[PDB]
């Protein structure tokens, strides 16, 4: 899993 | 943003 | 499963 | 940012 | 896994 | 910065 | 999969 | 951007 | 997996 | 920039 | 991976 | 600048 952001 | 592979 | 946007 | 390999 | 920014 | 290797 | 834009 | 291989 | 951009 | 072998 | 940019 | 061969 990935989390992409601010 | 995005969130993957949850 | 995944979530894109704020 | 990112968070990879969740 | 990585954590990239701030 | 970048934390790698988690 | 891929998101293109900003 | 471009965000690869989701 | 790739990100590109700012 | 380019974040690349996520 | 590589990360390139500031 | 670059990090690479993480």
């Amino acid at each position: 899993g990935a989390i992409i952001g601010l």
